[PDB]
């Protein structure tokens, strides 16, 4: 399927035990998608000092359409050093890997895969 319906656990930044995915653009997406697919992926709403406590690159997730079965659809998209890979919508917040860490809600998505 080229959509994927995805519940994402929606993390405390402070609670985020591992901060990003890796070490280049390329690699962040690829490990973002891999952890979306294995059910491994969390998900940070992003407000005023969120960015900074993780860790670079960053994947977000973007709206990428205005929702079928309650799941908003979303693109990733990657920045590093203020360049973004990627061009959508509208921030529903930032991917990191889930180990664990008990969520305070979940976003309902659908990935464009």
């Amino acid at each position: 399927k080229t959509h994927v319906q995805l519940s994402l656990p929606v993390l405390q930044v402070r609670d985020v035990l591992v901060r990003g995915f890796g070490d280049s653009v390329e690699e962040v997406l690829s490990e973002a998608r891999q952890h979306l697919k294995d059910g491994t992926c969390g998900l940070v709403e992003v407000e005023k000092g969120v960015l900074p406590q993780l860790e670079q690159p960053y994947v977000f997730i973007k709206r990428s359409d205005a929702a079928p079965h309650g799941h908003v659809m979303v693109e990733l998209v990657a920045e590093l050093e203020g360049i973004q890979y990627g061009r959508s919508g509208e921030t529903l917040g930032v991917l990191v890997p889930h180990v664990g860490e008990i969520p305070v809600a979940y976003r309902k998505v659908l990935l464009r895969k």
